[PDB]
C-alpha cells in the first residue's frame, strides 16, 4: 500500500490524483493546500491529515520519516513555480516526488534535482499523459519504423474561460507563460517521438496564441498553441468541441483528445512500476519552452508557417 | 432563460449549483470567487464572466441591469457571513437571491431583509433540500393526520476530515457554530415539520458535538449533532459508514441520507416555480440556531436526554 | 465634521489618508482592507469599524446611508485595478470618492464615472499632489508668462526591491504596468502643464524600464522611467542614493524628490473647498497611460530619443 | 556581519526587527511574507531577496548553505502558530532561531525543539522585552532581597481597534487566545520573578477580558487581561492613554508601558551577546497559557477575585 502526501488538493486537477491513487492502491496520509476548499477530499481519503500551510505540512511529514511512517511519494498539483521546492521538499523528507507538468519552470532547476537525487536516494518524476496515449506510443512505432526526418504540424487548440486570464496561470513567473502551461504537453510529445531541438522560431505571441517553428533531430514543425476555441476546426466546433490536439506527420494525422483527461491512473502505475517520466526525459521540453520565454519574434518562411497563420 | 451570477464557484457545493442551472435551463453570465480554482466551470458554462473582486462583480452586474440585460437571480455559495450582504447585493443589483442554507446567520439579518425586499421589490430564497427529500415530504404527510405533540429523537452525525477544522467552518463568526453550519438542516426541518421552538436546551456543546432539547408547538425533541463518525450507530459504523440521518417519531425511524446529495435542482425548480423558501421559511431554524450560539448549557433531566448522552 | 471612509488601509499609502483625515477636522468611520495590518488607525480613530470583506462593508455604510447618517466621502487606497469599482461603490452610496492615482486605469471608465456623477450629484476626485506643490507649482506660473513650444526631458529613477516584482504592482491587469503605477505622476504634471498628447511614442518597455517620446500641445517630451537604481546618475549613485526625479525644460532643471512624501492635507483641504481634482483634470494622464501600456514598441530617432536609451 | 533572514515582514511588528537587525550592525539576506506591503524594507536594506512563497523561501536558504553562506540566524514574526515550525526550518538549515513571543504554542514544541537543537548545535531564543525593561529589572532587583511568598495584583490593558477582531489573533489555533497572544508577555514576567505555577484558575473568559488567579511557588498572583481599553483607570483615560500596564506587589506598584515599543533592539544585543531567553526560560509561561486554553471557568472566592470583576 503505498503511502502518498498531495499538494494542491483544491485545485482543478487535484481530485484525478485522488483518484489515481486509490486505483493504484495507495493511500494519501496528508495534504497541502493554502486554500481549504478541498471537502472533496473525504469521499476518497476520510483519514488524511490537512495542513494549509507548508511550513506545518513539512514539519508533520519528518515527524511521520523521523519515525517509520513516511509517505512514499510526494504529488505535486500546485502553481507551476512551486514544482521545484516542493519536489526539493520531497526529496529531502524521503520521498519521490510524482509532479504535475511542467515539471519544473527552468533547466537550471532540472540540473539541480539531478543533484539532489544523488545526495537523498530517492527520485522525481512527472505527468506527461501524452506519453501513455495509447494512439501516439502507436504512432510511435509507426514513426520508428521509417529512415530520415520528418515533416510535422502540430495544432493544439484548448478552450480556456475567463477565469483562466484572471488566475497564476497568466502570470508568467508562475506558470511559465502560455507555451510552458500548456504548450509543454507537446513540446515534450515532440521531444519524445523527435529528439533535441536544433532551432526553435516564434511567429506570433498574443495572450491566447502561441506559434512557431522547430527544427528536431527527427523532425521539421510547424506548431499552433491556442486557448482560443475558434481555432477548433468547424465540423468539429459544430459538433460542441472545445479541443482540437492533432499531430500530421509522414502522411497520416492523429487527433489525440480523446482520453486525455483519463490517462492519469496510467501515469501513476507506470511511475510504480519505475517507468516513470524522470528529469531525464522531461528536461528537453522545459529546456525549449523556457527558451521560449524570451525569444524574439521573427517572421516565418513559407515553410516555416503553420497554416493556421497563413 | 433564467438569468444567473454564481457567488463561490470554486467551492465544494458550487458544482451542485452549476449542474442545477444547466438542468432547470438557465445561463450562468458571470461568477465570483476571490480563488480561481474553478477550471471546473468551463465544462458547464464556457463562456460566463468571471472574477475575484466583489467590487467589479458588482460593477459589471450593475452594468448589465443598466443596460437591460441585469440578471434575475443570485445564486450564493459563499462562507455562512457572506450570505447576507451578497444578498443585500443582489437584492440592489435588482436581482433575486437564492442562497445556500443557512439562509443568514441572525434575526436582525432576517429583519432588515424583509425591509430590503420591501424597497427593491426582489424576494430572497434558500436552498434546504431536505424540505424536498420524499422520505421527509411522505412523513410530514403522515403527522399531518395526528393529533397532539409527538416525541422525537433527531440523531444528526455527518463525518468531517481534519481539513474541516482548518477551515472557515469552524470560525464562529463565518460559520455560525456546528449548530448553525450543520445543524441548520435538522432546525429546519423540524421547525417545518412541527412549529416554532417555546423553549430551547443545550446539554453539550464541544468541537464536534452538539446536543440538547427542543420544546416546539408540534412536539419534543431530543437532538444530537456531530461530525465525529464514531457516533455513527455501530452496526453501520462496523461497515465503514460515515454519516446517519435520522429522526424517530414516536418510536419509527426516518433515515434519511440516500438522495441527500441528489436534490439542489429539485430547490432551484421550485425556486423558480415561485415555491421557493423564503425569509418566512428560513427564518425559524436561523432564530434557534442564533440563541444557541450563547445558550448557557444546562443539566437534562433524564426525559429530555438524547440516548447518546448515557 | 466630514464623515469618511477608507479603502487599502493596510497598503503602503494609506497613513497620509489617516492624516489629511484627522488633519482636515474629518472623522473616520469605517475602513476595507482584505489585509489585517491596520493597527496605526488605532492612534487616529480608535473607534472606526473594520472590515476585510467589500460586500459587508458596503452593506454597512448602506445602513448609515439608508438611518441619514452616511458618510461623506469614500477615501480609495486600494490597488489600481479598484479605483473605479470603488468609486462606482462610492456613488451608489451617495458619497463623493477621493482616490489615490491613477484615478482610474482606461478612459472608458472616466466617461463611465461622469454619467455617474450626473445621476448622483456627488464628485470624484483623485489625489495629485504634485499639482499643490511649491517647486513644481513655481514652474506653471512662470512657464505660463511665456509662449512657444519647450523642450522637456524628464527622468524618474525610483529604485524598488525584489519584492516589487512579486507583488500586484507588476500585474498589469492590476496596475496598468509600469508606466502607469510609477508613470502617471508625471504624465499629469505633463498635461497639467502642457495639454493633450498629440504624438505617443515607445521606445522600451521591460519590466524595469520603460522610456518614449511625447509631443504635447506645448512641449515635446522625451522621458524614461526606471525602478533600477544602477539608472541614478553617478555622481549620485556613487553616494548609494537609489532615486533620482528630474524634469529639465529647455536645459533648465528642478529635481523633485523632496515634497514628495508630503501634500496628501492639502489635496483634501482643496477638495473640501470645493477645488479638487475631478476627472477632467484627470482623464489625459489617464488616456496617455492607457496607450503607454498598449500601444506598440517604435524604434527612436536620435533626436527622440531620451539620453538614458 | 550577523546574517539574517526574517519572516512576516510586512506586519506590524517587522519594522522593529528591520530597526534591530540595523542596529546590531546585522544584515537581512532575504525576508519571507505571503503579503508584498514591505516597501519599507528599501529604507534598510536594499538588496535583500523576497520571498511570498515558504518553500522557495526555504530552497533559497539552503542554497546558501550548502555553498557555505548560510544565514546566521531566523528572525520569526509570522503568526503564532507559525513559529514552532518556522523554527524547526532554520534550525535544520544549521541558523539559530530568535522568534517572536510567544516562542511556540505548546510544551510539545519546547520539548521537540530541544531535541533538535541538541542535534544541530544550533539554539532557538525569543523575544521577551519585559525582560530588559528597566523597570522591571529593578524591581527584580528589589523583590529579590526578601524572601517568603509575594502577593500580587497584575493588570494588564492594551487596547485593540475593531481590526483586531477580524484578524488571526482571534482564531485561537492560529494565535492560542487572548491569554496567550497578549497575556505571554505577563505569564513570562511572573514565572521569570516567582517561578511554576502550581495552582491555575480562570474566572472571566470573553473575546476582550480574561481574568484569573495563580499561585506560583513564590508569589499568588490575582491577574486581568484585556484589549477593552475601557478598563485602563479612570484618572490615566482622561489623558487619553489606552495601555495600563501594573503589576502590584510588596507593598509598590510598576506601572511598565514607559518604553514597551522601543525595547527590540536591546533584545537582539542581549542574543547575539549569548545572553538570549531561550527554550529553558520561556517553557514555564507556555505551560501556563496552554493550560489556561482548555481550563474550566471557575467561580472565584472574594479574596482570589482580580479588584476590576469585583
Ligand atoms: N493535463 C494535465 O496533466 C494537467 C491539467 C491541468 C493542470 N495541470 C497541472 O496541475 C497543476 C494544478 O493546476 P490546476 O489546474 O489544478 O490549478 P488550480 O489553480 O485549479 O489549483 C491550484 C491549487 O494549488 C494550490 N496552491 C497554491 N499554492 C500552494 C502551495 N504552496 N502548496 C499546495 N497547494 C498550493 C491553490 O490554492 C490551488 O488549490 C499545475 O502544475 C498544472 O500545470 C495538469
Ligand atoms: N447540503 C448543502 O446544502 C450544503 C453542503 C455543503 C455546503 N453548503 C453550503 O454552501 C456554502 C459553501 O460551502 P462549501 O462547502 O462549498 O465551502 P467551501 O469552503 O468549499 O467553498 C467556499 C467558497 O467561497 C469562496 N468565497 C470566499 N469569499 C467569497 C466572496 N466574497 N465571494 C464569493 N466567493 C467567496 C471561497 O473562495 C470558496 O471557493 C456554505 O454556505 C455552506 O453552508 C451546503
Ligand atoms: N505617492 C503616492 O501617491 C502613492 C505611493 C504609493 C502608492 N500609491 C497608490 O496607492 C494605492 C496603494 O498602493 P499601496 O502602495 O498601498 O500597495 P499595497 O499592496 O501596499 O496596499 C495594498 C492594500 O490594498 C488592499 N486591497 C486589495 N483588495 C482590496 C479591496 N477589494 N478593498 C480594499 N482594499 C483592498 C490589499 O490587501 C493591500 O493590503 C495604489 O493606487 C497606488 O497607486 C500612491
Ligand atoms: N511586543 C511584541 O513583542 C509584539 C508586538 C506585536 C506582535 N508581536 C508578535 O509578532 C508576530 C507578528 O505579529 P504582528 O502583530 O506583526 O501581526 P501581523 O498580522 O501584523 O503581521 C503578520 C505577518 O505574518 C505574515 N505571514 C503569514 N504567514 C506567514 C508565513 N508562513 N511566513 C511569513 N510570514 C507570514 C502575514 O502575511 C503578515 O504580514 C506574532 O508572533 C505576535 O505575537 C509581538
Ligand atoms: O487541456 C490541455 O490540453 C492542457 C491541460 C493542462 O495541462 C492544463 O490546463 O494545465
Ligand atoms: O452533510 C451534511 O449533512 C451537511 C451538509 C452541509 O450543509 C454542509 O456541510 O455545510
Ligand atoms: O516613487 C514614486 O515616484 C512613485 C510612487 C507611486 O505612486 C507608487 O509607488 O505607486
Ligand atoms: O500591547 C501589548 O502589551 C502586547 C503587544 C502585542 O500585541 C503582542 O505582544 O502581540
Ligand atoms: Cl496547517
Ligand atoms: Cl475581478
Ligand atoms: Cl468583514
Ligand atoms: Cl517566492
Amino acid at each position: 500500500m503505498t503511502r502518498f502526501a498531495l499538494t494542491g488538493l483544491a485545485g482543478y486537477i487535484a481530485p484525478r490524483h485522488l483518484k489515481a491513487i486509490k486505483e493504484v492502491g495507495g493511500v494519501l496520509v496528508a495534504s497541502l493546500d493554502p486554500a481549504t476548499n478541498v471537502g472533496l477530499v473525504d469521499s476518497f481519503f476520510p483519514e488524511a491529515e490537512f495542513f494549509t500551510e507548508p511550513e506545518a505540512f513539512e514539519a508533520y511529514l519528518e515527524d511521520l520519516r523521523d519515525r517509520g511512517e513516511g509517505v512514499d511519494y510526494l504529488s505535486i498539483a500546485s502553481p507551476n513555480h512551486l514544482h521545484y521546492p516542493q519536489i526539493r521538499m520531497a526529496l529531502r523528507l524521503g520521498a519521490n516526488a510524482l509532479s504535475e507538468k511542467p515539471l519544473v519552470l527552468w533547466p537550471e532547476e532540472i540540473a539541480r534535482l539531478k543533484e539532489l537525487e544523488a545526495r537523498t536516494g530517492r527520485r522525481v518524476y512527472t505527468v506527461l499523459q501524452l506519453r501513455v496515449h495509447p494512439s501516439l506510443l502507436a504512432l510511435k512505432e509507426r514513426l520508428g519504423q521509417e529512415k530520415g526526418a520528418k515533416d510535422v504540424v502540430l495544432t493544439y487548440v484548448t478552450g480556456r474561460g475567463k477565469w483562466y486570464g484572471k488566475s497564476w496561470k497568466v502570470d508568467e513567473a508562475k506558470s511559465g507563460g502560455l507555451a510552458t502551461n500548456i504548450g509543454i504537453h507537446f513540446f515534450d510529445l515532440l521531444a519524445w517521438l523527435f529528439g533535441r531541438a536544433l532551432h526553435v522560431e516564434v511567429h506570433a505571441r498574443t495572450p491566447t496564441v502561441n506559434a512557431g517553428y522547430l527544427e528536431l533531430e527527427g523532425a521539421r514543425v510547424r506548431w499552433f498553441l491556442s486557448i482560443d476555441p475558434s481555432f477548433v476546426p468547424e465540423p468539429l466546433r459544430r459538433q460542441g468541441k472545445r479541443t482540437y490536439r492533432s499531430i500530421a506527420v509522414d502522411g497520416e494525422e492523429v487527433e489525440f483528445s480523446e482520453g486525455f483527461t483519463d490517462l492519469h491512473t496510467e501515469v501513476y502505475r507506470k511511475t510504480l512500476a519505475g517507468e516513470g517520466f524522470g528529469l531525464d526525459e522531461a528536461a528537453e521540453a522545459i529546456r525549449v519552452a523556457a527558451l521560449l520565454r524570451t525569444l524574439p519574434l521573427s517572421q516565418p518562411s513559407p515553410e516555416n508557417r503553420h497554416p493556421f497563420l497563413g
